[PDB]
């Protein structure tokens, strides 16, 4: 049994290594220690001092510099006896405080033990390096083993959820939290690998091949993650009454399609673009009129076209192979790349001013190239771009857009093409994975993590609000409902205020009465004369000096701050109305509806992809679509028994072996980890009726 064999990889990679006789001597010591702040200004930088004396209400200890300080016992962060250093479940620590919890994670992290239990939930610190703990041999070890019988691991919590699904005949859910780059997507994959194995000969393989496809079109390099998921997703692993995998369903959420036409410095567009250009055959390059990434406006503005340690040519091959195993016709696959190539050409179209204010198109090389691969008439497309037709009452009037507006319309077409292609890809995949009515399922949530950039827009607000909601879901299940049970069954429990509540922030963003940020956003979206300026003025009017989670900065007139659980974020109001309205000239849709290409035709004719719901007189806004998907997720989660995994980023440099206290402690605090451990200790978790 590898579990009890100190020579097995299991012991080598999942257990804390045996300490020596020298460590043993320190472990049996009678001395007592305390964690203190050498600098009262740097509260997260701790040192270990020895307690030399005490009074009825205080300790006197020695600092590293051989000095002496005193502290009241009530404010003291005592250090746990070192026999606890490396403990697998921190609910066991005698002293539960920030430096103690951080120290234990540090001790384990220093030995590449990234998983640690914090009572009922799992904590996972991103190693930013490969660790051999995800092999089939590792999967077999955890199979059917109780949590307390094996080391902490993403596989263990997956197995527990699986057993609970069978033991209770209840749908389960794995909620993996974390800011951008913390490890959510990596762990999500592990969960699926493990379940596919223990409950699994072709379906399971296709289920696995679904990710590399989604990531190529849905992931991209941002300043916080080289493989940032730019769309969130809820994955349903479906099982039959017997407990066998009967299928899988992928619920994808809104994609950051604005990235296709713009990327901040040092970031990249979606991976696929680089994979195609770098992995396409010499013939494909001629047929699609491809060239180097530096040749395309949509790829040569960030100053970055490659990711260290990543081969786009090699990744392309993996994507293609994934597309094959899932079942994408060689025809479909080619159309997909034509769309990708077409998008690139569209981005190269340079509009110029004519004799008048209207724009003209002198060079038509790119226009012609795009029309070619897309299978649409270039003259038509050209007219639909610079001279779209609209109704002026009931009259049909041909517009003549200037350079700026022509460019924006061109970007709108691009974003719609990509966003729809993504929906199409997910749809196709679900057809293959969905072929049997399920009896149960385990849902794995992998949303885009909390993120902050120099410039935060509408997308970031929605992303961070999602993270705000998931954290509230954790607070609710861990603290609210927990104590609600105690007081319901009344076991002489006095309510405890854990101080974790994101309701105020949530109300500020999605509140109905009074109306929140999104509500006002939509309101301004229908107001015929509204501008981004009138929008922010409206927001300031409602929340400046009125909502404690809102801030009207004195240093800017185009930004507003929102205090999230993970920190305050300043949002730039530029383009919010257009992003929310998400317009597209009908003449462009008519142009592509007549495309000779099958995939393209499907993207503009398939209602469930091309159609857009109407909020009465206007088309449903993106904020409205957002709210709908969120509500849908929350409702689903309510029909499941949740399991939480808290992913923790070690630093902000994507470097291994570099655990920074400040970075880690802020996450431990806003995640409610210690409070989570305290409720498990002070309360009564498991309880069965008579
Ligand atoms: C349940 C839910 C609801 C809405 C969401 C998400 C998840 C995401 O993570 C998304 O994919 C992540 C990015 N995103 C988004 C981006 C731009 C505009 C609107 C939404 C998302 N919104
Ligand atoms: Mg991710």
């Amino acid at each position: 049994n590898p579990i009890h064999d100190r020579t097995s990889d299991y012991h080598k990679y999942l257990k804390v290594k045996q300490g020596d006789s020298d460590l043993f001597k320190l472990t049996v010591s009678d001395k007592r220690y305390i964690w203190y702040n050498p600098d009262p200004k740097e509260r997260d930088s701790y040192e270990c001092g020895e307690i030399v004396s005490e009074t009825s209400d205080s300790f006197t200890f020695k600092t590293v510099d051989g000095q002496d300080r005193q502290v009241k016992k009530d404010d003291a962060n005592q250090r746990n006896p070192i026999k606890f250093d490396g403990v697998e479940d921190m609910s066991e620590l005698s002293y539960l405080n920030e430096p103690a919890v951080f120290h234990n994670l540090r001790v384990r992290y220093n030995q590449d033990l990234i998983y640690t239990y914090s009572g009922l939930f799992l904590v996972a610190v991103n190693p930013f390096k490969r660790i051999p703990i995800y092999t089939q041999e590792m999967v077999d070890i955890f199979k059917g083993r109780r949590r307390n019988e094996v080391a902490p691991h993403i596989f263990a919590i997956s197995d527990v959820a699986y057993r609970s699904m069978l033991d209770d005949r209840q749908n389960q859910s794995l909620l993996i939290t974390g800011e951008s780059g913390a490890g959510k997507t990596e762990n999500t994959k592990k969960v699926i690998q493990y379940l596919a194995s223990v409950a699994g000969g072709v379906l399971e393989q296709q289920i696995l091949q679904a990710n590399p496809i989604l990531e190529a079109f849905g992931n991209a390099k941002t300043t916080r993650n080289n493989n940032s998921s730019r769309f969130g997703k809820f994955i349903e692993i479906q099982f039959n009454s017997a407990g066998f995998i009967s299928g899988a369903s992928i619920q994808s959420y809104l994609l950051e399609k604005s990235r296709v036409v713009f990327q901040s410095e040092t970031e990249r567009n979606y991976h696929i673009f680089y994979q195609l250009l770098a992995g396409a055959t010499a013939e494909e390059k001629k047929a699609l009129h491809l060239a180097g990434p530096e040749s395309f406006n949509y790829l040569n503005q960030s100053g970055c076209v490659d990711i260290k340690g990543v081969s786009d040519s090699e990744e392309f091959k993996i994507t293609r192979q994934a597309m094959d195993i899932v079942g994408f016709s060689q025809e479909e696959q080619m159309s997909i790349f034509k769309i990708i190539a077409g998008i690139l050409h569209l981005g190269n179209i340079k509009f110029e001013k004519g004799a008048g204010e209207g724009a003209v198109l002198k060079d038509k090389t790119a226009l012609n190239a795009a029309s070619t691969v897309f299978g649409v008439n270039p003259s038509v497309l050209e007219k639909a771009l610079m001279e779209p037709r609209i109704l002026a009452g009931r009259d049909l009037v041909a517009q003549h857009l200037n350079v700026e507006k022509s460019s924006s319309s061109r970007d709108a077409l691009v974003k719609a093409l990509y966003g729809r292609l993504f929906l199409w890809l997910v749809k196709k995949i679900n057809n293959v994975l969905c072929q049997e009515r399920k009896a149960y399922f385990i849902g794995v949530l992998d949303i885009s993590g909390f993120e902050i950039f120099k410039v935060n827009s509408f997308e970031q607000l929605c992303i961070n609000y999602t993270n705000e909601k998931l954290q509230q879901f954790f607070n609710h299940h861990m603290f609210k409902l927990e104590q609600e049970e105690y007081l319901k069954e009344k076991i002489n429990w006095t309510f405890i205020d854990f101080g974790l509540d994101s309701q105020a922030t949530i109300d500020l963003i999605d509140g109905r009465q009074p109306p929140g940020i999104l509500a006002l956003l939509d309101e301004q979206s229908v107001f015929p004369n509204a501008t981004d300026n009138t929008l922010i003025t409206k927001l300031h009017s409602h929340f400046s000096k009125k909502n404690a989670k809102y801030e009207e900065p004195r240093f800017s007139k185009t930004e507003f701050g929102v205090t999230h659980y993970a920190g305050q974020v300043m949002y730039e109001i530029q383009d919010w109305l257009e992003k929310n309205k998400d317009p597209l000239q009908q003449d462009l849709e008519l142009c592509f509806k007549d495309s000779s290409d099958n995939v393209v035709t499907k993207l503009f004719n398939d209602p469930n992809i091309a159609s857009r719901a109407k909020k009465g007189a206007n088309f449903i806004t993106v904020a409205a679509q957002y709210k709908e998907q969120l509500a849908s997720l929350m409702a689903t989660l309510e029909t499941t028994n949740p399991h939480f995994v808290r992913c923790i980023i070690p630093n902000n440099k994507q470097l291994p072996a570099k655990l920074e206290d400040k970075v880690v402690l802020d996450q431990l605090r806003c995640n409610g980890v210690l409070e989570g451990i305290r409720i498990t200790r002070k309360g009564f978790p498991n309880r069965i009726i008579y």
